[PDB]
């Protein structure tokens, strides 16, 4: 195995896509995880670039936020798999359920199903194995932001499930393992399992008090969640033969 | 030596600021580049969280863009000292010549000139040795962008400066060496020095070719430039 990383920043959304390779192997198999519409044409540039062969593009959950990219990917990439579990119950090519590993040549990702932001959450995990990459890498979706989470307002999220499903599934994991969130609204980019477990505002209380907190934030509408779920549960699909 | 290594970036002017530390050493002393005024805050909040002692504030080169936080950062953590190149003409606590080092603990930054962007920019290499973070890391402010670089047309730049910096300083370490920016505009945050020998759009061509290019860029007047640098060379106070 040999590991190509890239975490690429979507500026309207605060969205993180990651691109990940095994640049090891002769196709140079890759996937992307959260890519978004508006960044797709970035993405293949990259891709193309890199001289990368895109299999997958996943998503950790429906989107509330942004247009996934994952249906243009499909448009303009003959052959690259959607992917999403099958718990979002959103349209996809492949439909994940916990405990799948998803394969990048040599290199594998874990599925661990991680519902609170939403019913549909997964983090990806790279994978344990002898030849896996060293740190583990941990890609959360919204269920673990840096020094914070994702609302579980919406979506059919529940904050007691999150916080189930953070200490089972994410802080079970190596202290040294990274934090790579599908948003930051601060300017960070990564953490480590440690670290959010000795200074995370939200995930460090005791349970009965993060359900408190989080139900008095007193959040406004999310300004995009009535265009960006009904196109994320189609695939970012549309109805009509693309034009030009 | 033990690399604490974080890219944090300021949304209002896109700026990459760089936070070491050697948390191996009993003061886990850390480094900031490129700190910028207005997330002085947070970079202190984050310094206090992971338990670090903040030594240098340091500048890549003086910023048209931003407000520098070294001045801040000093006001609220005395003993903190800012760096510059002497070369930028900017006051600082320590200034910097070609070839210096800079230490925190067992780690260190060779300090590479690379003007063109404005008379006083340099890189930072991470330092060689098997201690020493591999791939190496440089912190190329302006000079380099992900796929890019800055104007020349200001802060006393130059073209033909900025192409042999980069040829001469940049191009000739190793091709797995990580490129690390003072800003970015596509949501790109890191690259390598092989990639952008290959990819890089403008860097990539001949000397003149490349001095044509840069001259016939339409470009607005710098939208911050007459404030910043005032600000900047002043140290920010
Ligand atoms: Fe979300
Ligand atoms: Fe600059």
């Amino acid at each position: 195995m040999k590991l190509l990383f890239r975490q690429l920043f979507e500026n309207e959304s605060s969205t993180f896509t990651y691109l990940l390779a095994d640049v090891s192997h002769p196709d140079k198999p890759a996937l992307l995880i959260d890519p978004v519409d508006k960044t797709v044409d970035r993405d293949l540039k990259l891709i193309d670039e890199l001289g990368l062969k895109l299999i997958y593009a996943m998503n950790t959950h429906v989107h509330a936020d942004h247009v996934t990219g994952t249906g243009l990917l499909k448009t303009k990439l003959p052959g690259v798999k959607s992917v999403i579990s099958k718990a979002s119950g959103s349209k996809a090519d492949l439909f994940l359920e916990p405990g799948d590993k998803v394969s990048i040549g040599d290199i594998y990702l874990e599925v661990r199903a991680t519902p609170g932001h939403t019913a549909g959450c997964v983090t990806y995990v790279t994978g344990e194995g002898a030849d896996q990459p060293q740190p583990r890498m941990a890609f959360t979706g919204d269920a673990v932001l840096i020094r914070g989470c994702g609302r579980t307002d919406f979506q059919e999220g529940s904050s007691d499930q999150l916080y189930e499903s953070v200490h089972s599934q994410i802080f079970t994991l190596p202290k040294d393992t990274l934090i790579y969130p599908a948003h930051d609204y601060k300017g960070f980019e990564v953490s480590t399992v440690g670290e959010e477990m000795q200074h995370n505002p939200r995930l460090t209380k005791d349970k009965e008090t993060f359900k408190t907190i989080m139900s008095n934030l007193n959040l406004s509408y999310p300004k995009m969640i009535d265009v960006a779920v009904p196109a994320n549960m189609v695939c970012g699909l549309q109805d009509v033969p693309s034009q030009a």
